[PDB]
């Protein structure tokens, strides 16, 4: 014996196998979130430029930042697909189902804001309560993280 | 049964010591980038609102938004302090170094724009090259994730 947080190599390797998977699935959800907030930033960046005051030229001035929001949303959907494809560990089943619901709602909302700016509808872009769908997903993400944490801690025992 | 990824309980334990610290480092770094990105979305949602009410809409949430970016920015810096307070691992020292530089620089970009927006000066806001610096830190963070992953893989088979 010369081991300390684990009762045997079997136990130790067990915890590794369980944690390395939690680590993969939490990684895809960090990237999803990152590129979804990147999409909301590019959308704001497009709209401010849309809004710069030439006269009757109106709110639609050379914005290649909307294609940029279309790209970061597609990449977040790519990271999300990997997670979605990864079946929940039993203990995780419900934390993930919650993150999928809050995610389908916030991706819809961002895709909805791209079509608004795409058709020049500024008021609809400004009026969407995007912040609540984001806060909801942020809160289902910290909960999924509490629940991985708990399972991670149960390995060194 | 199975097949082992570790030649002994000490080899396995040694990987856990490394991995668990890497895990913590990375948690605070992701939490810094998150909050910096919500500061950016708060600032940009305020700057688009500062340009309204001029034959266009609502405007009034732009200082709630500006007060909320001061908070996410203070939360971002407290997270980075946790990360700075941690033991830099030899394999991570260079990556860590590159992250500090780019961090320091974007935190300070963000803080100037809060100031410009407090003064109501839109022109100062758009004259600042924020996105450059944000992409710079996204890059350094990607590299750090890349070098972090390398060290973690060598912890097993
Ligand atoms: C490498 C990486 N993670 C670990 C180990 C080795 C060993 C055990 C273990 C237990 C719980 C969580 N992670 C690990
Ligand atoms: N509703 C959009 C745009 C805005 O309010 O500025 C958002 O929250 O991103």
């Amino acid at each position: 014996m010369g081991g300390l947080l684990f009762s045997s190599l079997q136990h130790c390797q067990q915890g590794f196998v369980i944690s390395n998977e939690l680590r993969q699935q939490q990684s895809e959800l960090t990237s999803t979130w990152d590129l979804m907030l990147q999409t909301r930033i590019n959308l704001s960046r497009s709209a401010a430029r849309m809004m710069m005051d030439a006269s009757n030229q109106q709110s639609s001035a050379k914005t290649d930042l909307l294609q940029n929001a279309k790209t970061t949303l597609a990449q977040a959907a790519a990271h999300y697909a990997n997670f979605k494809n990864m079946t929940p560990l039993p203990a995780m089943a419900e934390a993930s189902a919650n993150v999928d619901e809050k995610y389908q709602r916030y991706q819809a909302a961002l895709a909805e804001l791209i079509q608004f700016l795409d058709n020049g509808n500024m008021d609809a872009y400004f009026a969407q309560p995007t912040q609540g769908m984001q806060n909801a997903l942020g809160e289902a993400l910290g909960n999924y993280a509490r629940v991985s944490e708990n399972l991670y801690r149960q390995t060194f025992d």
